[PDB]
RNA sequence: UACCUGGUUGAUCCUGCCAGUAGCAUAUGCUUGUCUCAAAGAUUAAGCCAUGCAUGUCUAAGUACGCACGGCCGGUACAGU
């Protein structure tokens, strides 16, 4: 499954601005970025070999 | 700049020390217009200390759900300060 927009999600209100919802960045979500760094790690390991 | 002078006797020649003469660095007295440098609670007590200051620190790159401030609307991890 998705672990995005499960998220929990809360509201603000005051009685100058317009209503607002936050949520906290994720950190465990293996996104491309992550992958991308852990082949540039075994790439590198080929590379002393040679 | 490798230097001496007064003082023992009625007078002389010596020994020998006292006093004078020049510099240096601590205190102290009288006196003082301009201008460039600049030592300064060591000496006695490593004695006793009111008050203030004398050591802090963030980048594109460890952790941002602070309505703290904010955008054109939306969290697509999640904007931005």
């Amino acid at each position: 499954d998705d672990v995005r927009q499960y998220v929990v999600r809360k509201p603000l209100n005051k009685e100058g601005k317009k209503p607002r919802t936050k949520a906290p960045k994720i950190q465990r979500l293996v996104t491309p970025r992550v992958l991308q760094h852990k082949r540039r790690r075994i790439a590198l390991k080929k590379q002393r070999t040679k």
